[PDB]
């Protein structure tokens, strides 16, 4: 009861399980949060790969904001030469996914003076054009600002607040012309070039999907993308967008969709009916609506996917002083904690990771604060509410996943083990919350990337021949998950685990489950 | 939802749940609730008989407070003959027991007037004297009682209440003599001849076993009894002292404890630690204790059983006025649905069917009202309590067996299917009182006669060779318990049923659940 | 914590609740429970009601299916006079209720050879014709029985059953006539005069209120009686039938609807809504429905009404065995316990308080019991559930009700002295459920007599005059309380009392809570 904060676990009430939270009582060694990294000039060479894998990491994100096709298949292939660095040793491999994340419709201004490190000084009272004359897109100054927004006339009036550059630079419409605003600087600062621009309460039409969208799409599925994230999804009919452009071929790609605009927000339930799962995108959502909203929404959203069974993200800003620095702020601790702590199946790094001097002490931040926050979840109530509010049904794969983590939590197990083809059984077991970690064994490759969009799954490939009897086979793959939990230090010959297997090969026969000694 | 009370089961608080209680939505078939009775002259033929346990009967009791061991042997042999009459048919066989319930420290009285039917009137205010002479043992009349309690005078005094005959007359000590009392009547009546008598705050030292019950539990041993309800069990070196005249040959024989006093009540805890059940015996505890705190103590009784995992019988009056009559009182239904919504594991008849005149009706009232009470427990609150007043252990079986009771939830399933060589498996499921009904598939007879014991097991016989491959083995044993499920009307082809099995031939090896259709 | 079950008290569970019911732990003197008696030939001298005032009695049950105007106005004289003995000290003075109940649509037969104590034998299996010619109103034997239902042949069938005599005589239709059924005893037995005839599942067509129950329901105004308990409630439409003929003059007089058919259970929030209050008549409601079901029924009637707030009473059969016997059985014992935790406000006596040999010994019993049960109450979660189903309003009234339930549990009070003109707001204290009594102080004779139709509510009828100054007279209104609790034993000086007062003279404007010893 001295570890894995087990004394604040057996508490009756939440107040008293908060009374009980312990420093001094230790984690378990597994992290079940997935850890997403977004990779740049910071950390896309391949030494630093495997250091980023060592550290943490499980998905590697592709930002399509910026960088050409060609950047992104080199990216790409040094995190495949990375990962497969560690494939000689199955038990010890760390599958790592691939995310695409789109651009989707930004706003966007142009260059300074023409230079890509020039920058101009915005005065708090000063006057600003906004200009969609192309002849100033590469001429922007402190007295004119082109954008790529060609109806921004149409959706701003008189009194409209423009925010530019992370909301960080506040401009308000003094005058409305036919192609051109007049607007006073309310908050100044540096202006530099191609910064994102955010209309909050304007009807933006630009397309959820644009041409270029439509092409990054289809470089996903050519490069075998795991995942999408999809920016600014506002309706479930942008995400039907998405599905209908990674078609047949990419039929087995997540989308997952990016919550990121006040609409988003609003039309919630659609999105994740037509979604894989979400992203709360806080960096443009908290600019959409006010700031001190953002935790409503983020809070909201993952208690939505968590009551679904649907992955969701907490990404942006999460670590962002470690751009600078080799340790976080105490706000930066304590978000990384609540994120965990509401229930994100993922937590994410941006420039952190991308463009930083410490991307590998920020993994290792987050790893740290995750596996800590895990330990703390009252799992007592949590699964009691999690049981209420599923419905009861003839389906006997819930019925055997939701009885591995009743038995999970009776037994304090040192892990689940689930043998899965296409992941479901294992997700059938996350959606649970179990303290234990899950051991998914599989032989497909996708199915071990994609895994680790889910809390607590722990994604191994086996690469031993097939065994022709079926219980041979299924002994093998069960013994190879015994080997990985004792390599990883989740357990030990003699601990109890619980094994779910199924009674014929193939997809959608999960029905036995047995509680077994580590042998 | 319209049946088994299942939209009162999915309230959120007890006060709704009951506010959701429908008399029109059916029960399930089967009933839970083991019902034990009494066995005397109106139920003691082999034709009788074999109605009794076509109307409900589990267990049949003899009271060694009456009979020869003449006429109890002749008792369980007819007892046998019914049951066996049903064994050609091995799916719809019902397993019966025989338990033994002892006299123990009971005070009687003597003869009235040297005739067994002879009655005398005692009056409000009159004076009775009592005697120990034993030239007055068969000479009782309105004026002079005798009674076999020798040791009376010693633990009485001026003022001290005695009752006689259910507690219905009662009378005062006025004067104490070395060897007699002088009482007054204080709540007259007919009294008749051998009736119990009660001093309640009196410390009565009769030993706990004495020379006949200890010639009565050895002759138990020897008619292969399945259990022994030992009266007036006050401590736990009384049911020691039970245990050992039992001994080595009859070491798998269930001890039940009787609490029928208030010394009973108080050293509860450890009694309960040294028994293998207990029965709230509401007869003589009614007079021990004020008849208005009863309920108190089958409340705590029942409460402390549940906790415990121990099986628990509510005991004597249930349905006291079907001696007479065809159809009980309000009172009388209320009393057995409260002791089986309390958690009563099994419910008696003395009386009633022991000499009453409609016994039959008796069994029958008691099956009806049981299953319908069965369907009103609030399922949701009692497995959440159970559950956490639960031991975290690393005993794989008891972690198999709430994994099964929570996947059987789940799926609203139609039976736990158990395969057990002691009993103890089925055990295990039983106390976490899952709504599904428990076939306990059993090659062993007393394990299969003793599981009545439990809410909810059904146990079955099974008569086939064992198959030499273990694995086909168990498969026999779980077809025989889908044909008994189907045969019974517990479910159908298709439906949904939990399996629990062991990994290897013996006791304590089950560690396996699985979530199978009915075949 | 030792008295009045405050260890169980403090459980954190219901499952630890039961395991801490004490019978050593005394309850408070306080009974809250009103008890209502049914007076007959063995309680109507105003020698005996002075008796049955003392022994617990709060309200008189004058049942109308018997004895004619004469005979009730001496019952409601001598009641009176029994009263009003105890006036001279209003300190002690218990308030009692008259109730009027209606005999409604019931179906009686004729006499038995022209005699009242005649009585013929049905044997099973006996043929029995049932004739409507009235020259056999009288001479009734075991071929053929005359009753009053003129319309029955137009309601059964052949197949149908017919109970007679509190449904202990069961008769099948055999065959069927214009006018007369030919039927075969199922349950034979003794017949006698003028007993009550059942015919579940048939829609019986007599009117709620007849002729007689009109002249009866106007006799009850004329009377001063209290409230009105109207048999065979079937629909809301009934309930206005006796508002209507109840009118102007009796629109004080409450009503209380009995529920005992199974329309009355079907359509029972439409008849809680148009009733002051609803009783289980559990006696022909066993017969109307199957007798396993009505704790089902008696459940969800009392979960109901005390989630609307209005008052509920048990009845019938509730300790039966006392009309001979000078003790009851141990299912009437927890019958009457379980009617109090389901959280009955009232519970009744019938025939053990009108006929029977032990009346006084009958009304000690449901005091002695309900004040034991009611200290078992599990409040913890009560309050809790009580409080989550209340609607948020802006009724001051209410907000102050429910403050002092809270600040009662708190500090423990002896009581909730509350000031109130009609009852309403001691009603809307008592609707919360506090474990302290309520002392209504009122000077309203009506309200005092009909506050006993709510747990926990102990009326006390002020007979100073009124003091010139409000706050004066307030304050010797709260000094009565003070003086009546410290007299009755519920509190000594010292103790902290919860007082609840207006700001005006007049009808709803309690806003007032105060915390205060007693001097
Ligand atoms: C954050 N939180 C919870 C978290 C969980 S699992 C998601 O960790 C389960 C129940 C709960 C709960 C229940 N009640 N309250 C309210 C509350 C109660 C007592 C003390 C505090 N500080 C808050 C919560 O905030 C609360
Ligand atoms: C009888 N009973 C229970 C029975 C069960 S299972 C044993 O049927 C589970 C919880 C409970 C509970 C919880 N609270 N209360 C108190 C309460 C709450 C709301 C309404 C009422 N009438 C009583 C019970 O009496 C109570
Ligand atoms: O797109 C994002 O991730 C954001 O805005 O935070
Ligand atoms: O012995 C008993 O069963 C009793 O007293 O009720
Ligand atoms: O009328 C009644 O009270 C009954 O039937 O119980
Ligand atoms: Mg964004
Ligand atoms: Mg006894
Ligand atoms: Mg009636
Ligand atoms: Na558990
Ligand atoms: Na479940
Ligand atoms: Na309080």
């Amino acid at each position: 009861i001295q570890t894995q904060q087990l004394h604040a676990a057996m508490a009756d009430t939440f107040l008293e399980h908060m009374c009980r939270l312990d420093i001094d009582s230790p984690p378990i060694t597994a992290r079940n949060t997935g850890i997403i990294c977004t990779i740049g000039p910071a950390s896309r060479s391949v030494e630093t790969l495997k250091e980023m894998i060592k550290s943490g990491m499980n998905v590697a994100r592709l930002n399509f904001s910026h960088g050409t096709h060609e950047y992104h298949a080199e990216t790409i292939k040094n995190v495949r030469t990375a990962t497969e660095s560690f494939a000689s040793d199955p038990i010890l491999y760390r599958p790592v996914a691939v995310a695409l994340d789109t651009k989707g419709p930004e706003i966007r201004t142009g260059l300074i003076k023409g230079s890509g490190t020039a920058e101009v000084e915005l005065k708090k009272g000063a006057t600003l054009k906004i200009t969609l004359d192309n002849a100033y897109m590469e001429k922007c100054d402190e007295n004119i600002l082109w954008l790529d927004y060609k109806n921004i006339c149409k959706v701003v009036e008189v009194g409209s607040k423009i925010y530019v550059d992370d909301g960080l630079i506040s401009l308000q419409v003094k005058q409305k012309g036919a192609d051109f605003l007049v607007t006073e600087v309310e908050n100044g600062g540096s202006l530099g070039s191609k910064k994102g621009v955010n209309l909050p309460g304007a009807a933006v039409d630009l397309p959820a999907v644009s041409e270029k969208d439509i092409q990054d799409l289809k470089f996903g599925v050519e490069q075998d993308v795991d995942m999408v994230f999809a920016s600014f999804i506002r309706k479930a009919s942008d995400v039907h967008e998405v599905r209908k452009v990674l078609g047949e071929k990419g039929k087995n790609i997540k989308i997952i969709s990016k919550i990121e605009n006040h609409e988003g927000v609003r039309r919630f339930d659609e999105i994740l009916e037509a979604s894989d799962g979400i992203m709360v995108a806080r960096g443009d959502l908290g600019i959409e609506i006010p700031a001190e909203k953002v935790f409503l929404a983020q809070k909201m959203m993952i208690g939505r996917c968590n009551r679904a069974g649907k992955p969701v993200i907490c990404a942006t800003q999460m670590l962002e002083s470690m751009i600078k620095k080799p340790r976080p702020t105490r706000a930066e601790g304590s978000d990384v904690a609540n994120a965990v702590l509401d229930g994100a199946d993922c937590i994410m790094l941006s420039g952190e990771t991308a463009k930083g001097d410490y991307p590998l002490e920020a993994v290792r931040m987050q790893h740290l604060i995750a596996r800590e926050a895990e330990a703390a979840i009252y799992h007592l109530q949590l699964f009691e509410e999690l049981r209420r509010l599923a419905p009861i049904t003839s389906d006997p794969t819930e019925a055997t996943a939701v009885g591995a983590v009743e038995a999970s939590f009776k037994c304090c197990s040192g892990a689940i083990i689930v043998l899965t083809k296409s992941g479901r059984s294992a997700h059938q077991v996350a959606r649970y919350r179990p303290r234990a970690p899950i051991i998914a064994v599989t032989r497909n490759p996708q199915t071990a990337r994609q895994a680790h969009l889910y809390r607590g799954i722990f994604p191994v490939l086996c690469k031993d021949p097939v065994q022709e009897a079926w219980a041979e086979d299924v002994d093998l793959r069960v013994n190879f998950a015994m080997n990985v939990g004792k390599a990883r230090g989740f357990f030990k010959k003699g601990d109890v685990v619980i094994v779910l297997t199924g009674w014929r090969p193939g997809s959608g026969f999960t029905n036995t489950m047995r509680v077994v000694p580590v042998p």
